[PDB]
């Protein structure tokens, strides 16, 4: 009976790799490409992995994927597609309040099989919308609330402000049933103020986005993986989920963001130039392209005698096809990643991470080269 | 559903204190008085604590207490008392083989209520006996095996020898059903050789005993708490329990030895001058005393023209009363200690320790003074 | 204008010594004698130091001193004396509920000048009382509430239990206006559970008391200075004050406990054998003495067939005179200590400590010897 | 009253990121791109940020921007433009003394709206001029003093020399009212000698300039961010401001230099190929360009048989437009950066930095890639 009595089953496991706490205690400003998750023990098949995810304190999704509130990413079409694949879309506010409300209404009234489709308590697709922290945003909010919006995100580069805190309080007084997402934040100190003010989730990231130049221009921000880990670890103490926002370039980045403590992942460029994204396709040197621009680029700010300091750029992204084809690929990828690290659900991934059972490893520059494609004359990379 | 979905229950727990791995990675030669166990969460009562303990790979006891094979500690009387209170005694070999075998026979034929009493498969009290690693010990072993001994301990200060390894192999060939305890060892390197040779448990400790001067004379040994932790951590990988032997002065020391990975605790001085211990009581300045001596003292070695290098001393210990009164006090103490640290069983204490959930703290010299009785003119310390 | 413009006043200050965060990040189990506070800048006189202190979330005292709920320390006489000198006393519960309630009534109805005297909203002296976590303590609590008690302390060695959490909830439901002190705790993990359950203050300390042997017997506890710093730092986040309890031997210890984050300091032995303490004076070899005993000593437990594991001892303490003479000395000492470290109030001491402005230094053993009296043939130590 | 009494307001702030002292204690030779400033708490608008800056002990500017004394950067036109936008220009000395004095006189006699325009006590634009440390520089200094120059910079790659110290003493004897800037220095040891000799400011930087090859040729220099932090921290003790000189490529670099302790920032390439810069525009492959060269390049040294060891290169820089359009953009950028990090003035930025309230983070190579523009097919970067 010694085989059981020494340690209560709870067998010996050789200690290899670093816990997340150790990896991010080193003070290096790590981001996603700087580390790997070590593989675990596999006892099940990839199709059994559950991706149920908390968007806010009270809104639950079938998948962890959400589309960013950007005028080249999310309108009613994108919101409908993401809700049907089991996520959610946030409708941008670079438009008039009535226009934005009409987009919300199209999503709320919408209606080749969608077992994961997100619904509210009335069998309607959920829809989010963005607002600012200026005075006219109160009227915009009233119209959105009337359209039946399910959650609003307070859209700012630096959410730890008197303006955002006042707006949060105004909302939680006038609309007690509305869920509010605050941000963007990258530190626990910012997160504390926003959680004290009553947000139901946090949007995490500053300057990591593909179109962002805030770190270069204003010298302020944080490496994204560290930002996600630190804010998630703080917000977990109060039961507040975090949306990891910016710098997602592939399925591995999604999996890493979730393993570091995020509950949902927001995507910009990775959903741009899909069919459901707004704007028209164009051609340049034989490649199909669609515009994709920062909300702080001059063109986006000139969308309605003083210096305007641009914080984003305006570019183009290559065609990706349909959301209905692309999102299943991401889902299958995340499921395979969970299987490799030995977890039956995203909830269990994060539980293993906080308990120290999940292990990580740094990657030097040579290790990143080794990790990519190398030593070939030519190749084709087809993902699915 | 976020309250569950973020981390799967598995709530936030502030990080305070050191894991055992961290405490013993510091390289300080710590022993028992140098550290404390931090308190945990209490959900049950002390009388519900289960003290079931593995003595060997195949022998299980109701309590973790065993009496040392010393000619001032354990003969048939002590062995019977410890078996009745739920532990075991090891009969010493500073005597003729027929004498030792007769002691074993008295224990095996023995027979105010003993629900914890240790039994074998034939409703008989279990009994251990010590042997050396010289040639005549083979004949001594034959007699002990005929008397029906349940386990033998190979009695040496430094068990990692060709002599002990040969004796272990001889025993495991001639008596395949006999359990063998090897030792004493204080390092993983020694433990590896003995476990490879096929021992069913390890006796841990060198120079920590109350009567021992081996560290002073031969400069060889180890601080006991470190020795127990290191050897237990190695032996756990192969399912081999360890007996922590030497330097136990009180119930806190017992609890610490068990929390560091030991399965059973051996006691010398703490059981000397009990009524069941051999030898007669005497008086010296109005105090009742009984002799207690090291097996490597000159008097013990003169018990059967060359230098004899003594490794122990010969002294006297104050009267303690009956084993039947004293052992219940130790049991109640260990149960209260487990309750304070939040464990329902010794198995769960060790599981918590290896998983990092159990936390520890060092104690400076001022901290040890603060921990003891201080700032009083006089006092009486009555333990139970 | 550079003299101002470079750093906004905020002059250069050479970096010397360790912040508290650094001192307690080292992992050594430090207690009070292991460190010193470095002196600061003096701009005022000692008599201007304000000692206003928070006892609970809603009870404020003129001084930080409280008397322990022990049957050799605090009854109505001690409670009246401590309330008159600007602190508070907690009446012990090693007595019948009616007896305890009568003590509370004597304090509440009491009535050579006391500008610091503690009062409640009705110009009555405040009074605390201790209760246990067993079922009959509910009836004891009802009687105490009727007597008009202002605060109750839940009296346990290990407060992080289902029993204490249930009792706290029962109290906060039946008596919403009663302040409740939970404990004893020594870790942030324990503090989290108790703060979540709704305590208004925390009692900190396990095994540090002069009469305590818990660390020796049960191996569980913590060095007191570390315990105070860690729990205070956690409890500060939720606005919960801590009472530092046990191991206070002099004014320097009081000052250190307050600088480490405690709001009030509890005293046992240091108030025993005062005139107001219960029990009679006796003589032993020409010294005047009074009994002082742990609440977990056998005699205290035999105050009304099973092992009782003692956790305290029973001793005697030398006569100290009157509380009305002794407490002013402690007050003057604390004020001088604050002046030396450059703080106008205890609140400002703790603010400096948390901001890193207050600096500390470790003391080796030789440093502690040098710090005490040395190099003399004889001496008299008269404190005031 | 506990909410105030525990810590005196002075709320809890989660500890995230590194202080500047910690960031530069690591011994890595960091420069600007290696780190970020973490965002703080915003309570005000960007247009309220005050950029008042100390140029010397006694000269104060409305903005922290100064133009470098280089013959492709600063003559009378540039000096007038920078003084009108609230900064200052230093006229180069690669010319005859009478020529340089005539430039100074044009600035001193000069005359939209310029609310920030720098003035002296006589309502005249301030003007600086560079001199060397050779004997003929004494006569050059006499002419400059007669032209009414307000400050002189002693122009050297390595200012910690007997020549520079003698020249400083000569100046402070013959012209007690003239402000003197010494440099360039990169270490506290050099700064000590120059401050002891009586300089009123320090020019910091060696080899970081865009046109500089000193680090490659002579192996001597320092990474610029470390140089600025170290020298600023030393010079602050004596009330001496530092000008951060070299390697400024964008607004984020300016903000970082100021947050590390610099009072003003000097710019070379970033002001070259402006309209006010001397030299003519030319075309090369359809791009408008203007020459920009190091003062230690062969062409600059051949401006008046022996090896000349070049320390700079000679190149061309793309057209930037007018100083009057470009400088407002930098000003607005610096103000937004201060707002993001939560400071109402540059003085407050540095106060937060020295007090440990301002926090920083390192950036790995992957973090720098993530910080830039990525994951796009094409883009346009328009800054304002
Ligand atoms: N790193 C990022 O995540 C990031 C970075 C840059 C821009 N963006 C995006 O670009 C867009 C612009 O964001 P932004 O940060 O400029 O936010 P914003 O437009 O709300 O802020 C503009 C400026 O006005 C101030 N302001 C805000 N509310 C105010 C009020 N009520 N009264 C007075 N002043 C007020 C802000 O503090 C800020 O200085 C947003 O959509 C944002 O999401 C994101
Ligand atoms: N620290 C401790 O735990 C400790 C220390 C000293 C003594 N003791 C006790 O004192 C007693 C003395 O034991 P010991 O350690 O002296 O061991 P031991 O009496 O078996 O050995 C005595 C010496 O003889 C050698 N030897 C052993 N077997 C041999 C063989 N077959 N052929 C040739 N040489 C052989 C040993 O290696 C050793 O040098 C034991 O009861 C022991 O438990 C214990
Ligand atoms: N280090 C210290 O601070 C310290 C140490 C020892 C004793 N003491 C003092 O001595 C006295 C003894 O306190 P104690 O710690 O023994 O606590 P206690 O007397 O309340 O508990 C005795 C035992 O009964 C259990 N128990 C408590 N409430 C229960 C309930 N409702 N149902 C079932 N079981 C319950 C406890 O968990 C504990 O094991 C107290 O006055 C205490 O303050 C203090
Ligand atoms: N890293 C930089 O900041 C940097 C680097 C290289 C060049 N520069 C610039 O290029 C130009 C060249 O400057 P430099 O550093 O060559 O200094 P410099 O021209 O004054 O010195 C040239 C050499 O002559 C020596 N010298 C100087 N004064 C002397 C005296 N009175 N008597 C005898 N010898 C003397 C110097 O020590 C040096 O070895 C300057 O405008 C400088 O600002 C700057
Ligand atoms: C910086 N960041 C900006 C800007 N507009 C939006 N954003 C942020 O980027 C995210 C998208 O990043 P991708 O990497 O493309 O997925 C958005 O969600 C938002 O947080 C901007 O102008 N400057
Ligand atoms: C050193 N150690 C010795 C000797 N004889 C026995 N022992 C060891 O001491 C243990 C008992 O220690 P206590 O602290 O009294 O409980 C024994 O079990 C054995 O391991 C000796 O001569 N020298
Ligand atoms: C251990 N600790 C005990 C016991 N009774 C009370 N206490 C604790 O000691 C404190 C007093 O300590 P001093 O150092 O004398 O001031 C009490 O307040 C309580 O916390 C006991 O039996 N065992
Ligand atoms: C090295 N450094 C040189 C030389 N001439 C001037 N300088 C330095 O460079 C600064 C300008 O740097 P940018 O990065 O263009 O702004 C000047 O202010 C001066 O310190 C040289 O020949 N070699």
């Amino acid at each position: 009976m010694a085989d059981y009595l020494i340690s209560g089953g709870t067998s010996y496991v050789p200690d290899d790799g670093l816990t997340a706490q150790q990896l991010f205690n080193c003070g290096d400003g790590l981001t996603y490409n700087d580390f790997l998750i070590l593989p675990g023990y596999i006892d099940f098949t990839a199709d059994q992995v559950d991706l149920t995810s908390a968007l806010t304190k009270k809104i639950t999704l079938k998948t962890p994927l959400v589309s960013s509130p950007m005028d080249t990413v999310t309108e009613a079409g994108m919101a409908i597609a993401m809700a049907l694949t089991g996520g959610i879309g946030f409708i941008h506010h670079n438009c008039t309040p009535e226009f934005q409300a009409n987009e919300v209404r199209k999503v709320k009234k919408y209606e080749r099989d969608y077992p994961l489709a997100s619904k509210d308590a009335k069998k309607q697709l959920p829809c989010g919308a963005a607002i600012g922290t200026h005075e006219d945003d109160k009227y915009r909010l009233d119209l959105l609330a009337q359209a039946g919006v399910d959650v609003v995100v307070l859209d700012s580069s630096q959410g730890n402000s008197i303006f955002q805190i006042n707006m949060i309080k105004y909302i939680k007084d006038k609309y007690p049933n509305l869920q509010v997402i605050g941000g963007n934040v990258v530190t626990a100190a910012q997160a504390k103020n926003l959680i004290d003010a009553g947000v139901d989730a946090l949007r995490v990231g500053m300057g990591s986005g593909s179109i962002c130049i805030t770190q270069e221009v204003l010298a302020c921000g944080r490496p994204q993986a560290t930002a996600v880990y630190k804010v998630s670890e703080y917000a977990r103490r109060f039961g507040v989920p975090v949306i990891a926002d910016g710098g997602i370039q592939n399925v591995g980045h999604i999996a890493k963001a979730l393993a570091l403590g995020a509950s949902t992942v927001m995507m910009g460029s990775l959903l741009a130039a899909t069919t459901e994204a707004p704007g028209e396709y164009f051609f340049s040197d034989g490649i199909r392209l669609k515009k994709y621009r920062g909300m702080g680029s001059l063109d986006a700010m000139d969308k309605h005698d003083k210096i305007k300091v641009a914080q984003g750029v305006s570019g183009a992204v290559q065609d990706k096809g349909s959301i209905h084809k692309f999102v299943p690929y991401l889902i299958a990828g995340i499921q395979h990643s969970c299987q490799d690290i030995g977890a039956k659900s995203l909830t269990q991934v994060r539980a293993m991470m906080y308990s120290g059972e999940l292990k990580f490893e740094k990657r030097t520059s040579s290790a990143q080269v080794e990790g990519g494609v190398h030593s070939l004359h030519s190749y084709e990379k087809r993902l699915f």
